[PDB]
């Protein structure tokens, strides 16, 4: 077992990275995801289209929220300090 | 039994990355599921292309917040340091 | 009848967890509902369709605070350190 | 009687976890429970079809601060550390 | 008269409990209650519907903000601890 | 007289408790009323029905902000401490 | 004259028992209001009903922040403790 | 020329109640202001009618602000303690 | 001079009451001046009925400040305890 | 070249009141030139009655800045404990 | 060269009397430019009278920041303190 | 296993740094794409340059939290100091 | 080389001035800038009287913060205390 | 290895400046993308003309960040202190 | 290697200098392109002088940021004091 400041910092590093982290990413598929829903109700033939290009934008903004789970799993498991 | 900074530490960690993990995905799927209705209302005979689209959005939102309780699960079930 | 800094932490914790948890998804399961009953006024034919994907999208909302109430209750009835 | 920390965290945790957790809920019964009646008025005849829909919505919501009161009761009545 | 943390945190607690707890509810109310009247006057003939449905809302609504005083009185005249 | 650290909770206490209160029914009567004498003015042949409705919601309203005068009486005048 | 602690907290009570406690009403108020006499302008003969069903709202919202002032009056003039 | 505690507290306390005291009030007396010269550019035959109703408001309004010069003058010049 | 810390917090104190006293009729007036000017655009026959609405209800917040202006100006000239 | 608490207290009081002082005047007034330079385009023959209230307006807002540069100058260069 | 509390808190005085001061002032000159630019597409023929009244407004809110700049040069330049 | 305030503050900045850089990116993304997938469906024809501009703007947009990641490795990598 | 605390503000009161002091100054020029284009959209033929009010709009508002920008070259390059 | 203040600043520092100096940027992006391609879809032959303004622009804000990750650069592989 | 206060201040300023410095220009800078991208969809015959009037306005807007910049590299490479 161990317990210095380090440790500490790193549990809390790790929480905020994928807390805070998914906040914009969170209600940015939400805003994207509404539109392409809407839009799919105006032109049904275009589902595919739109399906795609939301897809492509999803991708995208998870990314964003991984690089904080990346880089909490370093200080869980690959911690470079303690 | 036991009970240091770290171990103090691990459990704040844990509820904030769940609690504040929640914020943005919560937020952005409410978004995505009131336009999904209303563009049903709107042209019905398109229901499965939305509900389609809306459970692939759900899921990378849903997923956003999974990271959260992944690293709280960690931080409570299998610890590195304490 | 412990108290200690981790006992302290852990009820602290709980609280958050499930807190701060409710508050995204409180709003947008709002946000969904909303838009559902505006919806089965406009439509009222459509009323099962919206009706079932207006439930499909609280499940999913629900699920992101029930995160933070299995947070809490480990916390109180799991806990890992204490 | 005792007065340590932890029993000073359980009070004040225990009122975070309902005072916090009925924010979000709160307003999203709010804009549910508008927009049904608004929809109420503009298509009377289907206020049962509405009003249904949205009793089911205001559970769940109804059910996110439930779970902060839920934690709230155990701090208090079956503490599992003080 | 008795005084220590846990009696200072517990009136304290008791306060927070009743007072943030109320912001949701009365923001959430004074929105339902505005689209009612609002439709009120769009259909006179609906009132009853109308006052009937929000009256629900109201309720459950109200029971948020209750369940904050509940424990602001086990805190205050059922004390577990002090 | 007396002077601990619970008599200056107390005091504190109380005022957060109507002063954070009065906030969301604050707002929230002023919406309602302000659709009602909206709603007067384009159906006048309805301001019965209206001035009704109204008056039901401000009620809820204000019971919300009675629950924190309601522990600050008990704070100051039947303190259970001090 | 008197100086501790209890004394100190009673003056920063009072304060922001009225200070807070007008944010919300005062705004509430303004939008009432507003929404009146844009309503008079509008349909001129209907005055009386909106001057009335006004007063009645402003009562109700005044109300709110004269709990504010009767806590503070409490702690300057008829102090439980100092 | 005394300087305890509860003196520094209490000049603290008259400005944030007469400072904090105004924000709403003055924000809400200009959203109904506001109303009443956009809605006499309307109807300038109703201009007395409004200019009456605008008047109560305004004067409820200021009370709310009063409330706060009231307890910072006692602070200042009834000042219980010290 | 003296130098206690009843004068440093009644230096504090002075700008506090007057720099927040100013946010909200700060917004306030420039609501409401702005809405005035609109409306005598619209309807410059009407000029002299708005100017002086406009210059009454200005007045008023005016007040607002010039009660912590007021406040201030004795913490400083006319100091009841340093 | 006298230091003491008080003379700290005074030039950073000096700054918020002149500093915090702008944010409400400032933002006010460009609501309001924004209302006028459009009304002005609307109505260009209006120009001068639009101008003149504008500049009623404009210098109302100025005075409740003005007010903080007072206190600023009197802790600066009056100051009546330093 | 000197350094007490007082040149200490004379400089960051200095700054923060000139970055808040710029706030309102900044957002209100933005908005008022916004709408004369506006104002100047739609009714060219009264840029004069426009680009006139624009530059009033400009005037007085630029006059809010620099009372701040006064302050700040007071304080580093003609130092009553140190 | 080493430890001190380098290694600590090293393990929060690699957080904050991913966690924080990713709120603006995160909505902005979910604007533009919201737009995108709006577009497609109003001019379905269009589809391509709309995808590709999509692209474009996603890809800056991405970088901006990837300079954070970059610091998040540097710091947690090859870090300077520790 | 000098270090103290006078010293260590300075530099921090540098940013600070300069940083904050964008913040307004910034969204404003963006505002103005927004319309002009939008302007000039329009109206083509008015470019010039555009560009011209804009090119005046622009530099009132940069001025703002080139104050903070010379209080920072001032703490930096004409420090009056160290 | 060293671990100092200034090296410990020195990370958080770095962390900070490319954090921050992202939300800014990032949602101007998201904004400016957004009405790109929405104004593609509504002018398909203009593609060229938007995607190159565009472009532009992106450039613009997207230095606003690379000034952030350069200091934070400087502050790890170029430090001038530690 | 140095160590002192003001070395771990200075590390710190040029952060928040360069960093918060970018968030009023960086969402400006979106505002005004988005605006310039739907005019040149508006009128593509005008894109030139719509380009023209942006490049401009991005120019004005970038400098702000740029003034934390060269704040930022003094404090690294003309630190004055250490
Ligand atoms: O006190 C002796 C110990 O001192 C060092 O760290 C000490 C340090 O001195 C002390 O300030 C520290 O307490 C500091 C508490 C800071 C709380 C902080 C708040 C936000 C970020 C996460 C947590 O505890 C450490 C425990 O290791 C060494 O790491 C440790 O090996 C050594 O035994
Ligand atoms: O200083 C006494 C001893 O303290 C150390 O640990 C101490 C540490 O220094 C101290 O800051 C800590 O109390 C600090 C309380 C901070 C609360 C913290 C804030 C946010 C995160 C959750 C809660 O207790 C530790 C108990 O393990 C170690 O036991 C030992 O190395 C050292 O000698
Ligand atoms: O009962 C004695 C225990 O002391 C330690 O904790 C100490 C700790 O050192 C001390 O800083 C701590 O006071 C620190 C107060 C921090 C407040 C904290 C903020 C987050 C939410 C909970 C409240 O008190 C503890 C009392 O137990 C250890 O946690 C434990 O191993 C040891 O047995
Ligand atoms: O021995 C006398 C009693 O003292 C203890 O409490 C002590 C405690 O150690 C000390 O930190 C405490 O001062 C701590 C001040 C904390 C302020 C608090 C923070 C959140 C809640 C509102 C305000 O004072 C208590 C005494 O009034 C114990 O709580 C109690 O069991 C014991 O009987
Ligand atoms: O260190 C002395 C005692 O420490 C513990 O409690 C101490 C604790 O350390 C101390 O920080 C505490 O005062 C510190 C202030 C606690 C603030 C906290 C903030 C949110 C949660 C509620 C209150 O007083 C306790 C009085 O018992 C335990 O009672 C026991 O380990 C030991 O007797
Ligand atoms: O210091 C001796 C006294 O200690 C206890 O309480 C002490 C306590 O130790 C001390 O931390 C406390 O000062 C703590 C100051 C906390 C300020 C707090 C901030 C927010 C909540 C309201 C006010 O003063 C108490 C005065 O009673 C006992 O209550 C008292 O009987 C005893 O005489
Ligand atoms: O510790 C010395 C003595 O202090 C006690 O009271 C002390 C108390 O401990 C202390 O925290 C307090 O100073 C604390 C200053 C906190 C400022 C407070 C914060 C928010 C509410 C308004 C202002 O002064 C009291 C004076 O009555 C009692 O006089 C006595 O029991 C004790 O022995
Ligand atoms: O003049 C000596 C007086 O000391 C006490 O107050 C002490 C107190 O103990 C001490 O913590 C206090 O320093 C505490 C600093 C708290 C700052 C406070 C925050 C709220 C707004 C006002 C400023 O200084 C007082 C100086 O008087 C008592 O209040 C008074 O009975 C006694 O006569
Ligand atoms: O004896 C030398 C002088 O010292 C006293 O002030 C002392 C005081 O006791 C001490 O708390 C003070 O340090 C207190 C630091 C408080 C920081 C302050 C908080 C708000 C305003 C801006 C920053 O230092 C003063 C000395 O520079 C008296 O104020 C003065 O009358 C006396 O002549
Ligand atoms: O305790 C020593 C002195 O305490 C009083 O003032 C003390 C006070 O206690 C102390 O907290 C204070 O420094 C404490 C910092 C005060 C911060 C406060 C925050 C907002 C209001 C303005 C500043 O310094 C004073 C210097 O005189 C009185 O001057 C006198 O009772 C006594 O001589
Ligand atoms: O410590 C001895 C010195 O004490 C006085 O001031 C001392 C004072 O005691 C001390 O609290 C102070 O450190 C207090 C640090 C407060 C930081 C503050 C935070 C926001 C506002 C700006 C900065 O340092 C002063 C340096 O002069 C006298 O001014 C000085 O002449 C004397 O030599
Ligand atoms: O107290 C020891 C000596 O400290 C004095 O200066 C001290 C001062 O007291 C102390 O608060 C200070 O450390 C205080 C650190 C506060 C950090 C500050 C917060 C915001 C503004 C930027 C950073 O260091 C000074 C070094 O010049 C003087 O050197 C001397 O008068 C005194 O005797
Ligand atoms: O001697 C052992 C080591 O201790 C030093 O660091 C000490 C340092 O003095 C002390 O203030 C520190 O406690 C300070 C707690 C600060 C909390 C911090 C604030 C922002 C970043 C996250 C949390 O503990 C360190 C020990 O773990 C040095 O940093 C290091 O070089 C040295 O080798
Ligand atoms: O005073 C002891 C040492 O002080 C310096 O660093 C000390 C420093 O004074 C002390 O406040 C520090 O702990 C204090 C907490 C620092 C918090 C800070 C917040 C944002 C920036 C990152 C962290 O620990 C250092 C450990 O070295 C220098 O290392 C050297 O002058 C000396 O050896
Ligand atoms: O290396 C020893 C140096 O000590 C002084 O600074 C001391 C100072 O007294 C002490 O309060 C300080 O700890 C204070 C911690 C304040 C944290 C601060 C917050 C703003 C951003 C940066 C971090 O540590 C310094 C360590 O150097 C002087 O600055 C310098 O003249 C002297 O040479």
């Amino acid at each position: 077992m161990e317990s210095n400041l380090t440790t500490a910092a790193s549990v809390i590093a790790a929480a905020l990275a994928v807390g805070i982290g998914s906040i914009g990413p969170g209600l940015g598929q939400g805003q994207a995801a509404g539109q392409a829903v809407e839009g799919i109700a105006r032109q049904p033939e275009a589902e595919g289209k739109i399906r795609g290009t939301l897809l492509l934008s999803l991708a995208f903004m998870e990314a964003l929220t991984i690089y904080g789970l990346v880089v909490a799993l370093v200080l869980l498991f690959a911690n470079p300090f303690v």
